[PDB]
């Protein structure tokens, strides 16, 4: 699968892009890969941080649905025109797919200044669609359509960044070790359950209800390691008490403000430790990872790249950077490794192990 090697690119904090084709003849869009959502999305018009958009005039195989359609992510909405068009991935398998587009005509927040993707490629499930389930995602037309297998997957390297995504298998030179999956408890969102969590090696010792109130999801749209807010606050007392040789401030934890060093004690930082519900009755694993994964670059003035959260726990790009993660659609399930690019000093190394016993997982899951 080499082909699709390194096929993705970005700038911290602003997610990753592949190169897409859209229309007839082929015309060439970076857009954003998004396992948090479910529409294909690219600007239609000229806004004035758009380096090109989607010129429907230009396309003899577009054609109009008729429709108008609204996305709000957390922050940043738009609104577009529904249609279909001919898609097709350059750096991706050899093949050409009719798929929903949503032309967006107009945008708030979306669109970043200075960033450099036109659109987004929603890579979720049907069900949390705008308008509504019956839209298509570009993903099940991608498998409808010709033979490519019901699989992708994601190694995120991690101001430039860099990553692949491996449409339709796995490239086992991106990880190391084994892969070890968790069931998706539900296909909308990547939904997972989280059963227990340690920082240092040492229990939260909180109802694993609480990790996934009121869900946990994986989200490459996402950067940030979200806990729910029980949990975060819990999390970082641990994580203060852990990392009591220096003081910070209560805005630092909050992503209120950047913390300063000159080019930094990566040591009185500790290890965090997720355990998945695993593939059997009892059985889970564990994935964990370094604070180079959590303290976000941007002196050397990290930022805090754990939040708090209402919606629930967001395994974000900070998780994802750590692993090769395997989106199994066909088996309804996410394989985590030890990523072959994952930044790492001597001393810690990211880590997936089992196979654990853990009791009662499914009382995990909120209801
Ligand atoms: C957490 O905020 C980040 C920046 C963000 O919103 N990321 C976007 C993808 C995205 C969205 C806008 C962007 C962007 C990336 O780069 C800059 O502009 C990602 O889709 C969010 N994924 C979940 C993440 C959550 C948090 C728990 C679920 O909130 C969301 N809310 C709404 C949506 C859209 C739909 C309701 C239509 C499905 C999705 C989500």
């Amino acid at each position: 699968f080499v082909e699709m090697v390194d096929n993705l690119r970005g700038k911290s904090g602003q997610g990753y892009y592949v190169e897409m084709t859209v229309g007839s003849p082929p015309q060439t869009l970076n857009i954003l890969v998004d396992t948090g959502s479910s529409n294909f999305a690219v600007g239609a018009a000229p806004h004035p941080f758009l380096h090109r958009y989607y010129q429907r005039q230009l396309s003899s195989t577009y054609r109009d649905l008729r429709k108008g359609v609204y996305v709000p992510y957390t922050q940043g909405k738009w609104e577009g025109e529904l249609g279909t068009d001919l898609v097709s991935i350059p750096h991706g398998p050899n093949v050409t797919v009719r798929a929903n587009i949503a032309a967006i005509t107009e945008s708030d927040k979306f669109f970043i200044n200075g960033s450099n993707w036109e659109g987004i490629l929603g890579l979720a499930y049907a069900e949390i669609a705008r308008p509504d389930d019956s839209l298509e995602p570009f993903f099940d037309s991608l498998v409808k359509q010709t033979h490519v297998p019901n699989l992708f997957s994601l190694q995120l390297c991690g101001a430039s960044v860099g990553g692949s995504m491996i449409i339709g298998g796995i490239d086992h030179s991106l990880y190391t070790g084994s892969l070890w999956y968790t069931p998706i408890r539900r296909e909308w969102y990547y939904e997972v359950i989280i059963v227990r969590v340690e920082i240092n090696g040492q229990d939260l010792k909180m109802d694993c209800k609480e990790y996934n109130y009121d869900k946990s999801i994986v989200d490459s749209g996402t950067t940030n390691l979200r806990l729910p807010k029980k949990v975060f606050e819990a999390a970082v007392k641990s994580i203060k008490a852990a990392s009591s040789t220096e003081k910070f401030p209560d805005g630092f934890w909050l992503g209120e403000q950047l913390v300063c060093w000159q080019a930094t004690p990566w040591n009185i930082f500790p290890v965090i430790s997720l355990y998945l519900m695993g593939e059997v009755t009892n059985q889970s694993f564990r994935i964990t990872i370094l604070p180079q994964q959590y303290l976000r670059p941007v002196d050397d003035c990290y930022k805090f790249a754990i939040s708090q959260s209402s919606t629930g726990t967001v395994m974000g790009a900070v998780i994802m950077e750590g692993f090769y993660v395997v989106f199994d659609r066909a088996r309804k399930r996410i394989g985590f490794a030890v990523s072959a690019c994952h930044v790492h000093d001597e001393f810690r190394t990211a880590a997936v192990e089992g196979p654990f016993v853990t009791l009662d997982m499914e009382d995990c899951g909120y209801n």
